[PDB]
RNA sequence: ACCCGAAACCGGUCGAUCUAGCCCGGGGCAGGGUGAAGUCCCUCAACCGAGGGAUGGAGGCCCGCUAGGGGUGCUGAUGUGCAGUUCGCUCCCGUGACCCCGGGCUAGGGGUGAAAGGCCAAUCGAGGCCGGAGAUAGCUGGUUCCCGCCGAAUCAUCCCGCAGGAUGGCCUCCCCGGAGGUAGGCGGUGGGGUAGAGCACUGAUUGGAGGUGCAGGGGGCGAAAGCCCCCGGCCUCCUGU
RNA sequence: CGGCCGCCGAGACCCCGGCGCACGGACCGAUUGGUCCGUGAUCGGGUAGGCGGGCGUGCCGGUGGCGUAGAAGCCGGGCCGUAAGGUCCGGUGGAGCCGCCGGUAUCGCGGAUCCUGCCGGGAGUAGCAGCGUAGUCGGGUGAGAAUCCCGACCGCCGGAGGGGCCAGGGUUCCACGGCAAUGGUCGUCAGCCGUGGGUUAGUCGGUCCUAACCCCGCCCGUAACUCGGCGCGGGGGAAAGGGAAACGGGUUUAUAUUCCCGUACCGCGGGGGUAGGUGCGGCAACGCAAGCCCGGAGGGUGACGCCUCGGGGUAGGCGGACCGGCCGAUGAGGCCGGCUAAGCGUAUAAGCCCGGGGAGUGCCGUAAUGGCGAGAACCGGGUGAAAGCGCGAAUGGCCCCCCCGUUAGGGGGGUUCCGCCGAUCCCUGGGGCCCGUGAAAAGCCCUCCGGGAAUUCCGAUCCCCCGCGACCGUACCGAGAACCGACACAGGUGCCCCUGGGUGAGAAGCCUAAGGCGUGUCGGGGGAAACCCGGCCGAGGGAACUCGGCAAACUGGCCCCGUAACUUCGGGAGAAGGGGUGCCUGCGGGUGCGUAACCCGCAGGUCGCAGUGACUAGGGGGGCCCGACUGUUUAAUAAAAACACAGGUCCCAGCUAGCCCGAAAGGGUUUGUACUGGGGCCGACGCCUGCCCAGUGCCGGUAUGUGAAGCCCGGGUACAACCGGGUGAAGCACCGGUAAACGGCGGGGGUAACUAUAACCCUCUUAAGGUAGCGAAAUUCCUUGUCGGUUAAAUGCCGACCUGCAUGAAUGGCGUAACGAGGUCCCCGCUGUCCCCGGCCGGGGCCCGGCGAAACCUCUGCCUGGCGCGCAUGCCAGGGACCCCCGGUGGGAAGCGAAGACCCCAUGGAGCUUUACUGCAGCCUGCCGUUGCCACACGGCGGGGGGUGCGCAGCGUAGGCGGGAGGCGUCGAAGCCCGGCCUCCGGGUCGGGUGGAGCCGUCCAUGAGACACCGCCCACUCCCCGCUGUGUGGCUAACCCCCGAAAGGGGGGACAGCGGUAGGUGGGCAGUUUGGCUGGGGCGGCACGCCUCCGAAAAGGUAUCGGAGGCGCCCUAAGGUCGGCUCAGGCGGGUCAGGAAUCCGCCGUAGAGUGCAAGGGCAAAAGCCGGCCUGACUGGACCCGUAACAGAGGCGGGUCCAGCCCCGAAAGGGUGGCCUAGCGAACCCCUGUGCCUCCCCGGUGGGGGCCAGGGAUGACAGAAAAGCUACCCUGGGGAUAACAGAGUCGUCUCGGGCGAGAGCCCAUAUCGACCCCGAGGCUUGCUACCUCGCUGUCGGCUCUUCCCAUCCUGGCCCUGCAGCAGGGGCCAAGGGUGGGGGUGUUCACCCAUUAAAGGGGAACGUGAGCUGGGUUUAGACCGUCGUGAGACAGGUCGGAUGCUAUCUACCGGGGGUGUUGGCCGCCUGAGGGGAAGGUGCCCCUAGUACGAGAGGAACAGGGUGCCGCGGCCUCUGGUCUACCGG
RNA sequence: AAUAGGCGGCCGUCGAGGGCUCGGGUAGAAGACCCGGU
């Protein structure tokens, strides 16, 4: 048989590679040595549209002379001042350790471990809810609905990511979809395994139906995991 | 291993000037129409409202031999062509998912695919070049001077055997051994169950006569113990197979 | 037909002569032999094949020779040899060659669709047309001119055939000298040949920067590398991105932004001054020369998308005036020239600012959006582009005039204004859009920070002057001849960048200026045809054509009225439909200063057939199916209903995740983080999406069973191997969820008979029985279902019903506006599609002069009937034909372009699928190592100790056996009391104390007796020590992950990762298998291993998918022996007792029985009944059968020897079943037995060997093993199917014999049962004889011909024939046998006419004649079947038709010979051809014959239509590229 | 028409008759055919 699209994506060819040269750059926090035990004040210079981010970006210049790129929270104003550190006030756009953030607050850009630079709640329109604070861990409810425990020293930014409601308007046109997916080099348009040939897909065949149940085992080898992978259930409930 | 021919398999290499996809940087698309959002104006009334007039340039919008791109029908010309896919008329898109160019990347069980098993240099249900390699076949074709002597077979058993082999039968050449041999006929000693014929067994087969109540059936007939016939069955004989 | 006579006729038979062969004999050879004689009626064909001899070729060892007085070789002849061949003669040739003996070898050719080279017929033929049809006249050159050169005329392109210039080409560029070859002809010409030349840069480009991306070093992986890779350091990477600087005139045969002249600019360095160091004007925006050098930082610029509009400007264009020139008539008018580069200096517009000012019952402004106390009107100013203006620059260029003109030259004039339009070319601002955000760096400018030098000094971005500026490209084409495609290729690259006037909206079409060309290169002739390609027209009809309106035709621009169903309210829509359109004269209006330019109206006059007059330029409407739309696809037969799409919904994943690449290292998603990344399915929109978890999947659990290695325990082994048990993860077993997961959603009877028929209803049945919708459907076989509409006529289309073979709800159901080169039906209009074809034009065809092939070719080439491998130009018998050439049409050569589309075979392949076989990755998991430290719990071990033992009986709560009736007691005991304790709360054990001297049987009970004492245990449990693991909790120090250059910090953590091993899962990836026979193959069956009867033909043998049946066991008796008896059936007689229970007598040849089929054999037995036994045994020999003759592994059977036995008195018998079926190699393993053996020797454990028995291969003389191919490939097969031929005729079509009868009587007017005999090859089938290195299918169109079994026309006979008509039959093949509807249809059905509207053959006639609707590839949909790939003689949409005629054939046209010398003219007609004619109707006979009436003929006599044929242009119509007019 | 014909006329034992060339169609693909040519 022939390879699948997922199999061909793992080889890193330009058909599947992300065009990470037209983007504004990675959004990570300043190194943790600056933030620990000290509070830094920065000024917002500009708010721009990152080609592939699903969220606006902002440029922040700090008093020590460091220029950084951050994910702009909703309501962030050009020329406003922000603070990062343990002593930062509780306001939108300020970054604090999770131990100093009061319960019931909305946060985003949470570090998985202290100093990694931020890994969670980064998409546009997303926020997480601080639930409980303990000397050993801090519980936050993530956008997926899961309650996750983080180290008290993990950093997060107060507010909600700008760009929410993006899915309220339909894409309408295949041309609109074409531009949207070409901006980030995502495989588009997409074919169907049932209309593929038998050599190409497990579901391929002259008759456009799957010849086997579409729920595939978690232990299936690569080149076989298609359809519903390790599905607990199917259908509409 | 007498000689030539396979489709195919395997190794290492060569190709994205064709074409497919994606990235960086560039060039291009006469003229006309329609009239979305938006911004309004005027009149009569005023508790409602009704009517009229503008501006505005959006669209995978419309007409279009602009350029450029595509290829529906004629199943037209040509069909040892101008051309190893071209020409004419007709037709379709023509501001967009648009067309084209220079620089790059993805390489063969791999790439790429708006998915036709399409495209990857006139080659694609696994590219090309050299090597394994003079590959293999029970299948097709071929196999070069003359005279002389003898001269077949397509029948039995076995094989994943049925277009192929092996053991025998039938042919030919040479040698040992040394007195019998038998294709034809006559007479004799034995064996046989075919043709024909026949009913003595086994099984069929038309009618009639006699015997047998014979566990049969049909009627009449009787409290009930059984009778009277017809038919049927079973034997013998005659008759026709 | 019954006989005879004579002849003729083979290689047969006879005779003479010759050869060889086989055998025997004599004689003679220094290697197979030679000569001669004898016999051959009993020797003489020959494929496969065997054997013997001989001929020829190259070279070696010998031997004997030839040759320049002519070797080899070659050409024509003579002789010899059966022959393969040898040798001579004549000629050419000029240098080597041969006989014999013995060796040796790339040793002998007609084939292999053989290889290489050369040459024929096709052929002096095709081609030199189609998309741009271009030449003519006079002159010149030259041996030579359609083709070369000049002038004139006539033409083509003119948003490209013109101008510029990349890539590519590499000298093709220029001049001179030429035509052997090249150039589609010629050539004096050339992109050709020869000889000489040609490319000049500080400013143009490379060079510099960086983008996507690439390379090198370190590092890591790999057995390793030239292989893979993250991170660090370095470098490269654009001749169209960024990026210092030049523009006119002139010059050469060929270079010029490069050379010369003129005028400039840029970078570096230097010299002399100056500004500044130490300076001013403005409130301000700002104006300014506004210090030098080194280092750093900041800002700006470089620096950016798409759509759209306003403003300013420039090229270019138009009109007018004026001066020169040309034309015109020295009229009017038209045409030509009237030009201005960089650089330097110079400023406004928009935009943005800066002062003053202080508004709203609001003012201000734009094309538009808009702005204002967060500061508007309004008055001043600052900065700020493209341009214009001045110098450059009129000594230059352009135009004109004059003198000299033999060559060569010299001078004089002008080059000026106004108005309008105006870019796609520049500058500058608004506005709008993004789920889309549309590059970086070098470089340059400014500002700011530190540092350095400067006072009789430092010193510029300002002025003047001077010097230097490297390397490489530069010619030419740039394409219908300079590139790629083999080409001077109609393709592609590059149309990549640019465009005067008129008409016109237009970069449209047409004409035309400039520029270019006549080289999209063979010319000439012609009523010079037929026919083909391209174009124009066509009377009357108007789709009657056809699968289908294919093609063509109608409409057409603009203005004004007007515009439907439906709808997603946007659309449909230019729906539909109607009116007008030219020219001239004159007015009015809009913007405008304008009587400049553009645009919009009005009135009148007038001409034609026609006024968007050419050119340009929609035909329209109504239903249905499918897909929402724009878009994409099989480059080269399918553009679609297929794919994509926005939208819906489901699944996985919190990041060291999920999914994926890899051998690993590392990596893609990822500069990402659930509004995200990845994985399915449906597919806009509207309404909806029902039931089922039994099956197959997936997910969770897993108490319990199984479950590998490892570990532990016992046995074994002087140690192991080996055996048994325990622990035992994952996975299965099991349980639960899950269907927008794969799929499924049934089946019988009767009813409610206010008829009949329906579901209310009761019985099996599953996980459940299909809900809403839709339905003869792209799904319906019957089917052309039935009804209604459409037509004269309907296999169509639409509406409806439901009997849904085999619809149905996200493999979605139904509906749907808009959309579509999708399929489909109808209507108006239109037309040469058709009736029915006829004219005209241009190019071919044809002839003449040139260049000049190819496909193909065994040799040839006439027919009828035949034989034949079954459809012959060549054979047999006949018929006919003198020979050659030109033009044409394609019947045949099963013509040419191919080692068969289709089918079968091959122990041949490839792609794909799966619960086929066997494997490899990935994934899950146990164990060992990395791997450490604190505790807790649990499960097993060793050392000890505890309480805890109701079987039934009892003083009593005996568990087991042993010694053992006494043992205990100050070595302190009963009977009293409370405490803890286990406990079947039965009832026992025990600390303390009142207590100070007794307690149990032994005896009997108890299936087994002592709480008499002494011992070992067994059943549960706990605890003290040590060992062992499993799980749980915690820790950091290994290890990992993050931040950081590092230091170090943080997070996880003995997990994970890595290494080794063990089990599972695993079409993700591979190698394979999927048998054979077969009246093709498949399905079926097993004729695939055995036994019996028939076939089978009286010895033996004998086959078929021949006929009739059995076997894959069973029996300790159904085996051995001995003794005794006689069976089945029937008759007669008997208590219950009968048809049948038991008994007596007789007949009784087996009619019974013998285990099981059939055949054979069995009567004092081989049957039945009894006694005794195991010979169904051990060691061996020979023989028969499977398998004749005639080969055999294995197996079966028979005759015996010996041992030990059985029965019998003995003889005698017994090696299974009375005989013929009931079964199986190698290797391996198990068992019995008693011997041999294992590497220097010996012992032990273990292994190997010899003999016997057993476990099975049924495809049974012994592989381990599923499918699709329509994407298919290869080698083959007429050993083998489909089409066609051949054989046959069951079947089909058509007859005949007899006569039961039916016909009022009457068999035969007509029909003719039941039976019987035939003909044809027109239906189908059967066989498999020709054809698989290809013979192209059905239907239709065109065209020719034949048969009669006659539909009509001609003539007759019978009749249940009155007439008109009918029914049946006979002769007769000259003629006719037509037009339409649905359907691909043949056929069949239907419609209106007709004399009738016949059936058949010709390779189911006819594709080198056509068409391509069906069938039968590759794409796609629906239904059904299959787990799946997929399949369906089931529907449905699309899906290629090649040709230069060699021979013959036919149609026409010519040159010759012959016809006993040549020529002209007129005739004859032997033979051949014809249909040259065929057939309706009307009047009259006649309302007559006939007939009751109704009705209704015929002979004869007249007229006329249609079909067919042969002619003609007076009449009519068509055309009329002569001609005339608008 | 292989029995390959009949008749009238002109010619031979220099010469009747004909062809090319010429002007044109009652004809035509080349050939052929038909009229005219002092």
């Amino acid at each position: 048989g022939k390879s699948l699209i997922q199999q061909r994506r793992g080889k890193g060819s330009p058909t599947f590679k992300s065009p990470s040269h037209r983007f504004r750059g990675a959004v990570k926090y300043i190194p943790l040595n600056y933030t620990q035990e000290k509070t830094l004040r920065g000024v917002v210079e500009e708010i721009m549209h990152d080609p592939g981010r699903t969220a606006p970006v902002a440029r922040v210049k700090f008093e020590n002379g460091i220029e950084k790129l951050i994910i702009a929270p909703e309501g962030l104003l050009v020329g406003q001042e922000i603070y990062i550190g343990p002593d930062a006030p509780i306001a939108v756009g300020n970054t604090l350790p999770l131990a100093k953030i009061p319960e019931g607050t909305y946060v985003y850009n949470i570090e998985g471990i202290p100093g990694d630079g931020g890994k969670y709640v980064r998409a546009g329109g997303t926020y997480a809810l601080v639930v409980s604070r303990e000397p050993d861990k801090v519980i936050v409810q993530l956008p997926s609905g899961e309650l996750k425990a983080f180290n008290p020293m993990c950093r997060a930014t107060i507010g909600v990511v700008a760009g929410g409601g993006r899915l309220e308007k339909p894409l309408v046109k295949a041309g609109k979809a074409y531009y949207k997916y070409k901006a980030r080099n995502k495989f588009w348009p997409t074919p169907r395994g049932v209309k593929m040939n038998a050599v190409n897909h497990p579901f391929g065949g002259k008759e456009h139906h799957p010849g086997k149940p579409t729920t595939t085992s978690r232990r299936a080898p690569p080149g076989r995991k298609v359809g519903h992978i390790a599905a607990r259930r199917t259908g509409r409930r």
